[PDB]
């Protein structure tokens, strides 16, 4: 059902339809071009014909954003490589054996790097190697807010390992605003998480918890 195309595009004018039809798959073009009015169908045919000698001053400002757009992600991306989340993304994706003996000559050789690349390995599931007093810790910095909303998006296990570092009430109660809050979107999800994330980091570069491992 690709008809809401099909209304969008109806009551405009044919320089303005083959100007929109024309950033499209030409599959898709036809698709829609033969579903738009039967008195509209030929003149929007010719004038995407004719659109390379008209040529909107539309087109033009259109490719001077997206050529900007796509330079600076490159720009952004490539200009500088590797670094210490990639090290850590590494890392975690490799066999544990390899990466104990990595980490373990780094822990001789260059402990500060070690401890980088440690606190940047942390995900939020890590949470469940932390020991009592760390997410105990952890739980004094962090608002009911932000620690809802970050265990919308969490397994049982490590839901359980929070309630059982609370006040037996403040679960409880903590318990209820899950039930009660509802719809959720991932990226309110992830930024919450994330700033549980930043908190436990912060308290490791202190010195204040360990991260597992
Ligand atoms: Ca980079
Ligand atoms: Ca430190």
């Amino acid at each position: 059902d690709p008809v809401q195309l099909v209304n969008f595009l109806q009551s405009e004018h044919p320089q303005t339809i083959a100007v929109v039809l024309s950033y499209l798959d030409p599959p898709v073009a036809a698709q829609i071009l033969g579903a738009l009015p039967e008195e509209l169908q030929t003149e929007v045919l010719k004038r995407i014909a004719l659109l390379e000698r008209t040529s909107p001053e539309v087109v033009k400002e259109i490719e001077r954003n997206l050529e900007k757009k796509i330079s600076g992600f490159v720009s952004r991306t490539f200009s500088k490589v590797g670094g210490i989340d990639t090290a850590a993304e590494i890392m975690n994706n490799l066999d544990r054996t390899t990466e104990k003996k990595i980490m373990d000559k780094l822990v001789q050789e260059n402990p500060e790097l070690a401890d980088e690349i440690r606190r940047r390995m942390f995900v939020f599931e890590d949470i469940l190697k932390l020991d009592d007093r760390s997410i105990q810790l952890v739980l004094r910095e962090v608002d009911t807010r932000d620690l809802a909303l970050a265990l919308k998006g969490a397994s049982d296990e490590l839901k359980e390992k929070i309630f059982k570092n609370m006040s037996k009430r403040a679960a409880a109660l903590l318990k209820d605003e899950l039930e009660y809050m509802g719809p959720v979107r991932l990226k309110d999800v992830e930024e919450a998480q994330q700033k549980i994330i930043n908190i436990i980091r912060r308290l490791e570069e202190a010195g204040e918890i360990v991260i597992a491992r």
